[PDB]
């Protein structure tokens, strides 16, 4: 009964990101993505990137949400929160607006069918 | 013959960091301690807070060397390296200038 709103829709957050450093190498920022199913909590992490590589793809199956701009001060921590921002409501504007999702967007929050 | 000598041998690095941001909170630096002595490598991950609060306490037991600044606003690229450079030159110079580190420090780098 409200038993059941735990069985409706995926409910997909992005409540952190991660900028990171190792060695000598070059840094990267992760988003970590959390998606609430079924009465379940899962962690998913994604580069900027991977959202653009999917958004390039998702564009063929449906009408998307605008992605939020890869021309942004990437390196300043604010600009970052508001890109966390921005994919964060991209994640839900896809979920909200297509009732069946494409294998391509639960493949990229690790759900599978069946 | 030399069963009652020992090496006192340690090394200290800070390879790498992190900065996190989560909803609620306000950003905060973690940097990864290599610590290396007696044909041993361990790690330690301290918050930047954790490096003032083991300051402050050092500064009652010896004199310390400088190290950054104890509060930072935006951690940018080029000032987390900054940080991550001072804050391991600090470490490297209490084990140089120091023959006998306090238990606060070793307790810090959990030897």
């Amino acid at each position: 009964g409200t038993e059941n709103l735990y069985f409706q829709s995926m409910e997909v957050y992005i409540p952190s990101f991660r900028y990171e450093e190792s060695d000598l190498e070059r840094g990267y920022t992760v988003f970590k993505i959390e998606v609430l199913m079924n009465g379940r909590k899962h962690f998913v992490e994604k580069r900027y990137s991977e959202f653009h590589a999917l958004h390039k793809k998702l564009k063929k199956c449906i009408k998307t949400p605008e992605i939020p701009s890869k021309h942004v001060r990437n390196w300043v921590p604010k600009v970052l929160e508001q890109r966390r921002q921005g994919l964060e409501t991209y994640l839900q504007a896809v979920i909200l607006e297509n009732e069946e999702l494409p294998k391509l967007f639960l493949d990229f929050l690790n759900v599978r069918h069946l």
